[PDB]
């Protein structure tokens, strides 16, 4: 049954011996945040809100407002798929308020809700189906994460068939009976790599679910003796991990990307939505691909795209349009990796698409050729631009962008860019073992 | 018997089936799968399932990659393990392009076309396959090795230790998903085993050979061992083959049997053999698919490296067992377990059919030891060899119109480009045998 | 011959090892024995012709033509072991394509800039495992029949041969050296030119021993096979 009121939640806590409640939120960068509330404190939390330190979201960097209130949302209450001896555990989410009663604009979830409100002002709602690729590694003798493989299978192989076969099934079962409604899962291209495909769904509940997925999957794997890694590129020379984001807009339950009267059966407003996405994706690549290691995945030779193009036929464009029509018409954006903040990243896809629809942004021609095999002049003649090559280059693009600044809000915009600037400055000064291998003998 | 999607959904509910697995192969015989939650199954039966065709045909080309699997309810089978989370089952189906026509690059589709062509003459094919594997140890980290589990030989009662129980559990698991073993025995090499399955229609049999490999492997892994289907994992002992016994039936009767001929074989039996002998060189690349396959096809062991048929010599490339009647059969001995069985059985079927349509004489049987003859002696007999390595098998197949039409152009070309890349990789490797032979010498 | 065991003895005695394997390490250059040769007659270089624009005699061209006509027939002499054909793979110094040129320095046969007395032809396929007596004997025999029979070597190949298609090479008629020792053995087994130049004794002794060598190698199961297939099949 569906939890709608706090009394539904409080009744369900009683009936199922739920002993601890975990809040679930993200900081600016997409790190999963939480704290533990005993069941005994929960009714008061529904009454007065819960005070907490906003530095958890916005960092310690600046003197700003820091005592926030979490107004719990009973419809986000969901029992977690493990039963400790101590009792059942659940998660819940909420809205963060400043002491004056105004919503805190720096919560990524509020940022998505404002994009939702914009789409609603135009009569639209957005669905998303994410595709989460990940790696299943071994723990070393101390229980630490490693990159040790659990299998050497490839794309859609029925692998692994040892003990890890049971762990993979466990992860699937836990999500399904949490209530995820997985559509499918397969082995992906690289050794020990996997993909679980979410059901298409309301964008807010989807972004909420992507965060929950990350730690449920890690906890299941850890407790079985394995490690689930959402690194974009843990291993050189094999495929990285992405989070392709299929999406569509609806006007009261009618897919707005479908139009049965056109030769492709795609609507005009679908193409404008693509045009807006292609117009701004460079300016927020730092959001969808947020760490240094993201751009080791954004290199040629694998499932990762590097060139800004759209296409139906070519399964490797940045924007790909599946063959499905009718209600399930969607466009797939392939560049994002799973290290991103899904709230900030879905919100900017939605804002970009809504601008393309509002401004009639023609996306141009589709690129059906292999873009890797082309020359610069051909790409230049085609006008085929490439995504930022590294995090610094992505940051600078974002820095100059008033679209991204408006969509995210100045708080989030500036907090994000400062911290990413600092991480690159830490990365750039490191002398890597590859440098000694190449240069120590030589120089 | 599973006949309808309503039979399946009821059995899924009744037997607590929580996960369904699809089951298919790519162009190169690799087994492929994805997992469907049992909550998705009713929608899957109604709408099909969309999946990436790069699973079957690879990534090397821009071609149609959005396929649809239409689930076939009569291929639903519960797997022989019971996880705490609930039961598991495998299912197959037919693959469709978005425009609604069948996808021709599916190896199962290639076999149906051979079945469909053979039905234009009123012929149907049965297969009883004999699968050899090695039961090896795992190392400390749970990974495969070639370390022996026993030192027994042909038809020995061995192992008698804990691996005695693994072998039994493997035979038990297959029998109780409905494989109907005829017999299993220890094979010539140490730690080598063979399971002989009952005769069935070639489509059911090819589906079951795919199921068998991952079932056997998963059972062995879960008991702490490894089941290996390499052709030649170990130098200087026997390799593993997939001998493929076959019968053709018409009007209910065995096409190969004739009670009135001296050997009690029908004429079409000899024509079927002639067709196989004519074309076998041209699809050794399919029945013997990897580089390691031609370390098994060297003289000295159970492997047949010469093209000939016989009833008397057990080691001829084509053998006729003494059984007559409705069980008259033809054993084609050269294949190994790495082959795509949909592609192998279809090519055998077409080749046999070609022999019957064009009345291809098989020539004389070879009743002697072909190894113990000279190179001129066998040329006196006109006895040819099977290709000596993968590159040679590739070159024989690239120039074959029979193979190209039987597989279709998409399969033919994909298969050849991939195998050509595999050989171009292997031929540049500097092996440790070369250092041992040459480092001091040169 | 003196060079190989003097170097080996010197190296051993100082704590090192000198290796003439054609290809001891994968993925880095193999080792060749490049063979510069010149013909002389009455104290003058047969290959040099001042009055031609290129300054190469017509006899130089006939000598290259003879080498090209016959190099496939005795690659098993110039490259005599299994490991020879792991250097005869694309990507490194070693040729695999039967061509000639001056401007391209990759060529199987190259003509350096040198003119006058130092005019020479360079054959780049041999490696230091070959028998120099047999390899030079067949070099000289092949070039001599090119001069005897006025064998025209065709056009030089100045482009990068790797960057072409088998249609491009089939258009140009650029053939490949034997890819492994078995292919070289078969090619030599049928050459009447190699048999007559070497004599029945050497010809048959050499081929029987090389076939025995191949049969031993072809049956071995290599670790590369266990890495690739053991977990997969």
């Amino acid at each position: 049954k569906k939890c709608t009121t706090k009394e539904d939640v409080l009744e369900a806590v009683k009936e199922r011996d739920v002993k601890f409640i975990r809040t679930q939120f993200t900081d600016t960068l997409g790190i999963i945040k939480s704290w533990a509330i005993p069941a005994e404190q929960l009714e008061e939390a529904f009454e007065n809100g819960v005070m907490f330190d906003g530095s958890s979201i916005q960092g310690f960097t600046r003197i700003e407002e820091s005592d926030m209130k979490l107004a719990l949302d009973p419809s986000t209450f969901r029992i977690l798929p493990w039963r400790p001896a101590t009792g059942a555990v659940a998660r819940i989410l909420g809205d963060v308020y400043l002491p004056d009663g105004n919503p805190f604009k720096g919560d990524p979830r509020y940022v998505l809700k404002t994009a939702i409100k914009e789409a609603e002002k135009m009569g639209f709602s957005m669905n998303v189906g994410p595709e989460l690729e990940f790696f299943l590694f071994k723990l070393d003798a101390n229980g630490n994460p490693t990159t040790e493989l659990t299998d050497q299978g490839g794309y859609f192989d029925f692998a692994p068939l040892d003990r890890a076969q049971d762990v993979r099934r466990d992860i699937d079962y836990a999500l399904e009976h949490m209530g995820f409604q997985i559509e499918a899962s397969h082995h992906e291209v690289a050794p020990s790599q996997h993909e679980i495909d979410f059901r298409f769904g309301d964008v807010l509940c989807t972004a909420d679910n992507v965060v929950t997925f990350k730690y449920v999957v890690k906890s299941i794997a850890y407790h079985k003796g394995y490690y689930a890694s959402f690194m974009p590129k843990p291993l050189f020379g094999v495929n990285g991990s992405g989070m392709h984001s299929n999406q569509s807009l609806f006007k009261d339950g009618k897919n707005v990307f479908y139009d049965p009267d056109t030769p492709t059966k795609l609507s005009q407003d679908a193409m404008y939505y693509i045009g807006g996405l292609l117009k701004h994706i460079r300016e927020f690549t730092a959001v969808t691909n947020p760490v240094v290691n993201s751009y080791k995945r954004l290199v040629p030779g694998y499932e990762a795209p590097v060139y800004i193009s759209w296409s139906a036929q070519n399964r490797s464009s940045l924007i790909r349009i599946p063959a499905t029509r009718g209600n399930g018409t969607r466009i797939e954006l392939r560049c994002p990796d799973p290290a991103c903040n899904p709230y900030l990243a879905f919100a900017l896809m939605l804002r970009a698409g809504l601008e393309g629809i509002k401004n009639k942004i023609d996306p141009g021609e589709p690129t059906n050729v292999n873009i890797f095999h082309l020359s610069d002049k051909e790409r230049e003649e085609r006008g085929i631009r490439s995504l930022p090559a590294d995090l610094k280059e992505a940051i600078d693009e974002m820095k100059g962008s008033k679209f991204v600044k408006e969509a995210l809000g100045e708080h989030v915009f500036s907090h994000y860019l400062c911290a990413k600037e600092m991480e690159w400055d830490e990365y750039k000064a490191v002398v890597h073992p590859w440098e000694l291998s190449r240069y120590l003998s030589m120089l």
